[PDB]
């Protein structure tokens, strides 16, 4: 059947580690009080959880509940596992407390406050700078992240909280976070449709760190080209067209051929035959103010369809892109 395949970056992590640091199943929660809580307004709702402005009352701070909503036990127990063991990464969202919410019965997660800067304005003014100011911030998350053994498989603009005003960014929402372990076969129902990496949509389940790469590949072309999103796929099944119409149809078969990948029948039809376009066409006068020569070759790097080709984190910080970047 298919190839196996292994990150080519942080593989031996989870195994250097003790079982307990990955073995979330194991993990004992040392429940907080709810009382402390107050919460003030709903922030936002999502398919697994709802999200609060809320206030600690014993130290007069803000914070952010997020109250899961009821899934299966093993959800619950791997997102707080890995919170717990990102907490205090650089850009990584910081909890603070779980509580037991009174009213779902469920748990309740406290992290540090943020302040969200308008979705909009931030799409619609971060100049080319703080483009990649911001990238290079995430950069940090992932590669964090990555060297710790995670993957966090949801990398898109709402899982990213940017308070502008203060050139604060964190990574967000690890509900869908997994450890990563060489061999493991993961679920391909990860990620948002525009996001999905084409390991995803050729049902490639030995994937790893490098399907995140992938992840910010989208974000970035979709901000730099104002396109949104870059692959604007009807489907699961037309996203891979569009991912093929611009990085061609040859590379995605000598992708498929090297993993011993079949893809669905269903691409017969659909699928064509689509020759790899130069980056330099997506750019106009509308977008060229956040466009160069640097940009166009980092987002080349991030959006190839082989996993192990792609840029990893700590790579991509040393890119020529980031230059420019107060460190
Ligand atoms: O929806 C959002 C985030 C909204 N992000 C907006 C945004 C993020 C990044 C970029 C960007 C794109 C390309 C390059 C550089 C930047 C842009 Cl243009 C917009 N926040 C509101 C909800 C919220 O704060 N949720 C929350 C807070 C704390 C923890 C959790 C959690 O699930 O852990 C959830």
């Amino acid at each position: 059947g298919p190839v196996p395949s292994r990150a080519r970056v942080y593989t031996d992590v989870n195994t250097h580690r003790p079982s307990e640091y990955w073995d979330y199943e194991s993990h004992v929660v040392e429940w907080g009080n709810q009382d402390d809580y107050q919460l003030v307004r709903k922030l936002g709702r999502g398919k697994y959880s709802e999200v609060f402005e809320a206030i600690n009352i014993t130290n007069n701070e803000k914070v952010v509940v997020k109250i899961l909503k009821p899934v299966a036990a093993a959800k619950i127990k791997r997102e707080i596992k890995i919170l717990e063991n990102l907490r205090g990464g650089p850009n990584i969202i910081t909890l603070a407390d779980i509580v037991k919410d009174p009213v779902s019965r469920t748990p309740a997660l406290v992290f540090e406050h943020v302040n969200n800067t308008d979705f909009k304005q931030l799409y619609q003014t971060l100049t080319d700078y703080d483009i990649r100011f911001y990238m290079y911030e995430i950069l940090k998350a992932l590669d964090y992240c990555h060297s710790m053994g995670i993957m966090h498989r949801d990398v898109k603009p709402h899982n990213v909280m940017i308070d502008h005003e203060h050139r604060k960014l964190r990574l967000i929402d690890w509900g869908l976070a997994e450890f990563y372990h060489p061999g493991q076969e993961y679920n391909v129902r990860v990620a948002s449709r525009y996001f999905k990496g084409p390991e995803l949509l050729v049902d490639y389940q030995m994937y790893d760190y490098s399907l995140d790469m992938w992840s910010l590949g989208c974000m970035l072309a979709s901000m730099i080209f104002r396109k949104e999103p870059f692959f604007h796929g009807h489907d699961n099944y037309d996203q891979l067209v569009r991912i093929a119409k611009v990085l061609g149809t040859e590379d995605l078969y000598d992708y498929i051929d090297k993993y011993n990948i079949e893809l669905d029948p269903r691409f017969n039809d659909i699928l064509g035959r689509h020759s790899r376009k130069r980056w330099e066409r997506f750019v106009h006068s509308e977008n060229q103010h956040l466009v160069s020569p640097e940009a166009l070759d980092f987002l080349d790097k991030l959006l190839r369809y082989d996993h192990q080709s792609r840029l990893t984190a700590r790579e991509a910080m040393e890119h020529p892109y980031f230059y420019t970047v107060v460190k």
